[PDB]
């Protein structure tokens, strides 16, 4: 089992960790909603899927930078809803083939009314998010963590 980003950079079997950098919005009121689709972003793969079936979580997501301290939000994990930040790992997500198949991650962040100018800095890091894998087979029980930068400002306006 290994995963990859859209720009190239891979997490080999065991696991490990990478970076990963998103295009945002680049304005967003206070109330309504910045989205961050991980699931164009981030790929795995299983690759024994004629023996091994892979298991997958999202075991932890977290805060940083100005997602830390300007917005509250949700994240969607395969169709269900539940708090960001988390504090619960959630079901898990079946990967039964070498085709590389999305991790169905997507962050819903709105702004509090506290927040003005510019919110996310360019380069910041934003986000971690902790994918969790295992299977049927052995005792393997790995994550792969990934590091969310901003690619570009973030302005809420006042
Ligand atoms: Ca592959």
């Amino acid at each position: 089992f290994a995963c990859k980003t859209a720009n190239g950079t891979a997490i080999p079997i065991g696991g490990g960790s990478a970076n990963v950098y998103v295009n945002l919005a680049p304005a967003v009121n206070v109330g309504q909603n910045l989205v961050v689709d991980l699931s164009t972003q981030i790929f795995c793969h299983n690759d024994y899927p004629e023996t091994i079936t892979d298991y997958v979580t999202l075991q932890r997501g977290s805060a940083y930078g100005g997602v830390l301290s300007s917005f509250s939000g949700t994240v969607k994990y395969n169709g269900s809803s539940y708090p960001f930040p988390t504090t619960s790992e959630t079901p898990r997500v079946v990967y039964n083939s070498r085709t590389d198949k999305p991790w169905p991650v997507a962050l819903y962040l709105t702004p509090v009314s506290s927040a003005g100018g510019v919110a996310i800095k360019a380069g910041s890091l934003i986000a971690v998010l902790i994918l969790r894998q295992t299977n049927n087979y052995n005792s393997d029980d790995f994550q792969f963590v990934w590091n969310i930068y901003a690619n570009n400002d973030v302005v809420v306006p006042t």
